């Protein structure tokens, strides 16, 4: 199982959304789990969830790694509203076009920002809500912000290089000698091959200061069943936010992996797969 | 054999470190990889009472399950302790393993039993498999919660003035959803208090000799090599939630799981999630 | 200096506010500091700030311990909106009638809920903002709620007795053998002499679940200069909230007394007087 | 005499515990009740550099102010330490008091100096007056912040590869408002690095012998009887804010003050508030 190889594109037409194409990787048959990737230079469905797609499939799942608008092999965009809203409107839209009643959502960081927005707007279109170190949520009660990884992320968006990209990924892992070439090079290329995307993301953050993403006062509204996951060592979104989530989502559980950076799903792939499949199978 | 409190009920004498032909009450079913479950420290606590919603599912998953009554609780022998209970309780757990020919056991510990499970991994690293913690005590001050917490000290009020009403108040504070309480649980804790009044009095004497602060093993948590699963009820009014980060940060190989809408007793109030999550951890972590 | 003795009443006429009288204690000349008391059975300006009034005056201040509506020797009321709003509308109204341009506000708990509401609505009518263990602010990230003291407070509102009142005050102090007769009996009497107030407060909490008080999403708006104080051992409002405050008020400082219950101003009167007078004189 | 870095500049030999005719650089003005100020642990730190915005106001308030250069920083003697620096630095503070006939001193400690101030109150309870802490290190893991924090380890990068640019990056991370930085502060830290290159190398050697974890005195905080004033910058990217609750909870008589919009250096970035608040505390607490 690979990329190319699960490679699938699809034109979508929701809200303010004339013929816009989304690339995404897909596989298996079943109940539908969509995986939403993080917000940083050269992030896709496949780079973010390439360690998870197989196990989740080997488990009776129809899995779609989504390329959210303005990312990897999707179609470039500039937004005037928070990418959480927009991005989600895009989801409600890949569903409709692939004709899909309900999905399970797994959302990393910006992904998690999306997944939450989707649950807010499209309450009847979502199965179970899995949040992994999700972005947006206001200030930490303990971390100075911008956090180290946000500062590295904007560094990378503004002046992209390979040296600065490694710098970034090392901050992204607890154990940084886990960095592989597959990971490094994959991202290095959605960067090379989609330069328009770096430029467009900053402009959008110009229109939409990342403080505009804050769903907090509206968290009381989420009816979906939520699993909040976090790496103990997240240098990118703060830990205490899993608690913010925990106390504000009617039906939530928190799990925190130790010795794990921002990406629980890649760095703690095994436990992550297990915990989530299991949550999906039985919660 | 059908699995009931009496059908599982057993006794063994232990002879570890100053225990000498000291009688341990426990409840045992299943066969194979051993899981010993260690109960909390309130009046009338016992293995069966803390863990009767967990024992069947753990046995059915292929474990041999031991619900041990610590020294000075329930049907075990009485004792006035002049040392911290977590360490004393951990010698007793070793003593029971020795007597029963058990080389290594996974530990599930609630509160005083989480304290006890921590000391056991510190003192006998070679006798432990996995370590499961469920709002353990023995962990010092909280960075947020004024102490003694509410639960604590309904606990102490109940030890000094045992009454049926204070017992109900205490148990309710253990729960997020107070209506889940049953008259039978209550009556079970109440019989255990009434039929062993000496344990309450010996508890208070023991605590004078060795206040709760002497149970704090924070400075040694870095020695724990057991793979660790810490669990907390979000709504625990007995031991503070930030202690689950304390463990998460201070033990080498830990992970933490918080259940929402859950008092102190996650294994009882969320038995089903708890059983499923801890069984998986045992099998695959 | 005493009660009676600073005793002053005054009819007020703001928003939905036909001739309503407020009792309040007053003294000295100067810049105006209004002190707003907490939300529990038999709480006034004088019982709450009787340890502070003298020092603050001895320091060149015109001090007014305000009886917020539906409390002590004021006029009973039932509210359909959060007492923070309402209570503040009352402030904007005692000012106008005593003809007062600007005030310094010190607000304990419900007081603090008020003081904050006043800063939100009447941004040009307030000097410096002193918050002491202020109420309302959403859920804690660490304390189970209702907190112990809230549960005792509602206990006392619903079935008032002297036994339950002592129970309550002991939870209110870190060191509870500091309880005096002046304190005990003062409260025991706004209880006896204002039974209508117990009844009316519950009804209001009926219309206005204390979760309606949450100013949080609007904290970015406060332009006043704020001093957040808390007792380390507050069993009534959570500690972590001084951090919520700290991170969301443009100009804030946090101070936390140790070995101190909910009432820093009474239990740590000396340091409290000093810290606040000093903040008032020089921040 | 006018109060300038050189007009205050002095040396004394100390002979405490294995220090023997070891030369301490310090900056001193004023007379009376003594306040000793203990600087942090980054490359090029010294008493004057950490505290030149505080010394005039403390002297003017009626204190005798001592800005001490710890062993192996700035103009003090060089040293490779095989023990934790906080304890070693605290013996040196005692040695300087002894040599100077000072019976008791109030301590203000920043970071490594907060660590140093803690050890000093533990080891010599009778030689301390009040204890003022300003984001002290020596306090173990954080319950929220991944470690090493950002600041830490620009600190270590700068110790191993001293450069003017990494120095600027480091100092900026110390600040909430990065533009408050001055070329003269920078140039002062840079001269101190260049003129005593051995201190950086001896620092890294010392830390190999005694990692930062050996500086953690959390288990003994309960012995501190000094009346304590802990202060933190909200925005400290060098030592974690939750450690200010750790102290607040674990020291008998403490209070905590957090300045908003403030990096690690509250005494510099909020000098004025800091000076006023710490002076009052000294006078009236």
């Amino acid at each position: 199982l690979t990329e190319s190889s699960t490679s699938k594109f699809v034109k979508i037409n929701e809200k303010g959304f004339s013929d816009f194409n989304i690339h995404y990787n897909e596989a298996g048959n079943g109940e539908t789990v969509i995986m939403l990737h993080g917000g940083g230079p050269g992030a896709g469905g496949w780079s973010n969830y390439y360690r998870n797609v197989g196990p989740f499939v080997d488990a009776g799942y129809r899995v779609i790694l989504k390329d959210s608008p303005g990312f990897n092999k999707s179609d470039a965009v500039v937004m005037d509203e928070q990418r959480g809203l927009v991005n989600a409107r895009a989801v409600k839209g890949l569903m409709d076009a692939l004709d899909i009643d309900r999905a399970h959502l797994v959302g990393n960081s910006m992904g998690g920002a999306t997944a939450l927005n989707f649950a807010l707007e499209y309450p009847d279109r979502i199965g179970k809500l899995i949040l992994m170190g999700p972005g947006g949520l206001g200030p930490s009660m303990f971390a100075p912000m911008p956090m180290e990884g946000i500062k590295l992320l904007f560094k990378l968006y503004a002046e992209p290089s390979y040296e600065t990209l490694k710098q970034m990924l090392q901050v992204f892992l607890y154990d940084q000698s886990l960095i592989t070439e597959e990971l490094l090079q994959g991202r290095w290329e959605a960067i090379q091959r989609q330069p328009e995307h770096l430029k467009n993301f900053l402009i959008s953050a110009q229109k939409a200061p990342l403080s505009t993403w804050d769903v907090t006062a509206r968290l009381g509204e989420i009816k979906a069943k939520t699993f909040i996951t976090w790496g103990r060592d997240d240098r990118f979104v703060p830990l205490d936010h899993g608690l913010k989530l925990l106390w504000n989502i009617d039906d939530a559980r928190l799990h925190v992996f130790s010795k794990c950076g921002h990406w629980a799903q890649w760095e703690h792939a095994d436990e992550f797969n297990r915990l989530v499949i299991d949550f999906l199978r039985h919660a």
